[PDB]
RNA sequence: AGAUGGUAAGGGCCCACGGUGGAUGCCUCGGCACCCGAGCCGAUGAAGGACGUGGCUACCUGCGAUAAGCCAGGGGGAGCCGGUAGCGGGCGUGGAUCCCUGGAUGUCCGAAUGGGGGAACCCGGCCGGCGGGAACGCCGGUCACCGCGCUUUUUGCGCGGGGGGAACCUGGGGAACUGAAACAUCUCAGUACCCAGAGGAGAGGAAAGAGAAAUCGACUCCCUGAGUAGCGGCGAGCGAAAGGGGACCAGCCUAAACCGUCCGGCUUGUCCGGGCGGGGUCGUGGGGCCCUCGGACACCGAAUCCCCAGCCUAGCCGAAGCUGUUGGGAAGCAGCGCCAGAGAGGGUGAAAGCCCCGUAGGCGAAAGGUGGGGGGAUAGGUGAGGGUACCCGAGUACCCCGUGGUUCGUGGAGCCAUGGGGGAAUCUGGGCGGACCACCGCCUAAGGCUAAGUACUCCGGGUGACCGAUAGCGCACCAGUACCGUGAGGGAAAGGUGAAAAGAACCCCGGGAGGGGAGUGAAAUAGAGCCUGAAACCGUGGGCUUACAAGCAGUCACGGCCCCGCAAGGGGUUGUGGCGUGCCUAUUGAAGCAUGAGCCGGCGACUCACGGUCGUGGGCGAGCUUAAGCCGUUGAGGCGGAGGCGUAGGGAAACCGAG
RNA sequence: GCCGACCCGCGAGGGCGGCUGGAGGUAAGGGAAGUGCGAAUGCCGGCAUGAGUAACGAUAAAGAGGGUGAGAAUCCCUCUCGCCGUAAGCCCAAGGGUUCCUACGCAAUGGUCGUCAGCGUAGGGUUAGGCGGGACCUAAGGUGAAGCCGAAAGGCGUAGCCGAAGGGCAGCCGGUUAAUAUUCCGGCCCUUCCCGCAGGUGCGAUGGGGGGACGCUCUAGGCUAGGGGGACCGGAGCCAUGGACGAGCCCGGCCAGAAGCGCAGGGUGGGAGGUAGGCAAAUCCGCCUCCCAAAAGCUCUGCGUGGUGGGGAAGCCCGUACGGGUGACAACCCCCCGAAGCCAGGGAGCCAAGAAAAGCCUCUAAGCACAACCUGCGGGAACCCGUACCGCAAACCGACACAGGUGGGCGG
């Protein structure tokens, strides 16, 4: 309950401390622990010579997750937190003035 | 022959490097205190457990044969299938999780309720259903006893009944220690606990009162009155009400008189009893009955009837920032800027009004729940007089006896309450004004109901000159768990990797355990019950010293050895010698062969409330000050003279009065 | 926090700097207090001391070989000795809960060990018409409509009901898995309830009686559980070292079982009449009179036997395991010994005077009389809880593999 952050599954910068002014895309917001996992903490795994999955060869990772209330929108411009109207009918959170809300898809 | 430094099994002393071990500091999903709101759960089967329940599943948690969940209503917008990772496979913008509501499933146990019983298991009567289904078996209904009201007694129909409870509340039972420096009488106390029951309150409640004035006007609550007045082996000590100021304000239903009516009987009779109805309610007393004035269109009108706003059971929008920069990290530092009905705070690799949640501000209910705030209705209430002589609460007042409560322990003992015995009256009837009598007042007994103001905290929300893992709730955590006892009961330990799992692939010795590199990142001296690592504590290396040596172990001086210092100084050490009866408690007096302590860490003891009392810091000054409460505030104060202290004392008292 | 030989304060402290560490800290001026520990045979915690010493559970005992494996005194295969043998062997309930069994494993748990194991891990295993128990009965006892009483809470408590290893009540032999087996398998034995066929009866009660049915001691005859000897039965072996093929040594030489057959014993006298007991309902028993008999019948049991299913050793072979074979067409006979057990409610004696209730036998009420009931044969149905594993001990009561204790049966 009460679960809500400001971060969409889209696209979106970095204004962090490590990849501090970082593209990242669609984030992947995992959980309701507060997280995101865009393109940014690419680190290598530990992991063991596992027969099958990880062959002769374990040593590797891909996307490692990283904390969600760091990153920040975009639109024509970058950052510039997402103000909501209510559009009467369904909802439009578009950018600081510069428009454009982010649902998308016909919304 | 003579002379004299020197070896260390091992010891001590110092520094350094470690190990155990946990202190500390700091953090905090815990707890704490109070304020405020809230306040009933059950036979429609509860509080509370048991067996289960998931595809792989011990616990938790949630739930129940429909088992981590079911259908509809609202919400809401991107994630979801729980903590607890994985296998595995789904969920959705034809809008899932989740929060709010209504109901569905709700096996078995607990008032347990067909019957039994050692709680959770074993039997059964009737009504019906499933198996070929009558023999066996399952499933839905129903089946204990209490009260009370109708039924033709009959069988029944019916509303209700039990158990629970954090604390408070009423009533029935009701100690002891302890005090009186003894101990009965008195204390503690009518307290602890036992029992009964009621409820958000309880209880209480309209005067047979108060109390002395032709004075007031249910009840509870606070303060004051007041440690006053009395009670008392006049000791311990216990300790009233009235008045005052405030909080809250509310008043009422019946019986009997008379009238009717249906029932019962009976010595039919202008009737003894009864069901129901009309009736009537009092302090210049009212009411009955007949007559007298005219009694009315109105006048009031809820505690009950209903409707709505407000209130809660989720939520929703929500003001303002960047570029460089040291640092693993910025919110820090610099430059320029912005918001404010919002500079509360939390987090975000650190310290932010403008990054994320959020604050001020504004909004929210389809369903549930709440509602005098206010509108409507409804039950019911409204008069002046005369006669009559009817009623006005009975085994009661009243008397006595044995007594409980009251300030009253037997007093001169009232009054209230009443266990035994006697034993009334109906407004010239009657209780009390503290023996008792006269009087004069006061109040109308022996039928019942009444909100609010007060109390209490299982519960939720807010706050803090409240604790920070021995403190704090016993429990920060998988605690009413382990384990101890048959038993009632007792009651532990136990936090913290990092910002993030990135929690260590590969080689190497090794059965493994555990290590040596790699690798991880700011940091691996953060390496997995791991931050920070005191001491006791046992090691390791090294610097001084000790194998002719008599000691509260050190102190002063002198000596050498080693390490520092530019000098002069200094530290570490101990060869010699001068000296030298451990610490505490208690004692006239002890090192004590008097007591207490193995050693280190943490806990651990003169407080507080009211009154009193000497001063002392101020303000006022024959004046000084308010308690409860009310208003304001969100750490904002302010009204509020009721009272207490003071202006005069003397005497037991009347009273006198600077005497 | 660690360090210090500097500075300041009479001191308690404070500043200082160095190292360590990682996000809190709070002056001057005031204020608020659980505030300053060395002791309390003080509370919690941790680590020494004795001391590498006491002890390492019965003095019944241990020796080797081979394997296993990183490691064997301590695990496993063999040989060797020794100690029990009214036990320290084998059951039974009680109690405790997975210890059991299989595969893997040793960080802790066994007073060392550890490749073992009651320890760890997952997997397995616990069957019932008949053994025990419940839809049967009661005991002493508890509860408890009614009755009574008590301030209450509660006490006694008739009927009723729960309540036992006591009653009664239907299953015995051998096989078989890694482990349960009176459960499952097979050879057989019988019980329960429904439907029908066939015969027969007045049926039929929780109400009446009969019965169950009972004490201690001595003890009867028969039978067996168990036990011994045999020239004889069957067989895989064996002559040693001085003798010997002797009736030589060694091995075993059965179990259950309906009808029927034989042996013992227990229960009981048949018939008639009347009855104002059984808190009348009676034909039932009690009872008063008669006839007959005392054998014997009737009857329940115990034993032996029986068609039949099943068993079967020493030795040796392989097999580590467990055992698979061997094991034979197997032998399965005779003489003796003799139960405390069986026939049960047997005989005798004694004084202390020796349960109750249902099954069952039985009489009728109410009522039914198509029914119901009894028998017989057939054909259908017969449930719910138990069992693994230890049980004179290491799993049970004693905090522990304590030398303690724990009722009963076999016990050569």
């Amino acid at each position: 309950r009460v679960k809500m952050h400001v971060k969409k599954g889209d696209t979106v910068l970095v204004a962090s401390g490590k990849y501090k002014g970082r593209v990242g895309k669609v984030k992947e917001v995992l959980p309701k622990k507060y997280a995101v996992i865009v393109e940014g903490v690419n680190i290598v795994k530990k992991a063991v010579r596992v027969s099958p999955k990880y062959p002769q060869g374990g040593f590797i990772e891909k996307e490692a997750p990283l904390h969600a209330s760091k990153v920040r929108p975009i639109c024509p411009a970058c950052g510039k937190p997402t103000r909501v109207r209510k559009k009467f009918l369904e909802n439009g959170k578009k950018i600081r003035v510069c428009a454009k809300c982010g649902g998308a898809l016909d919304t």
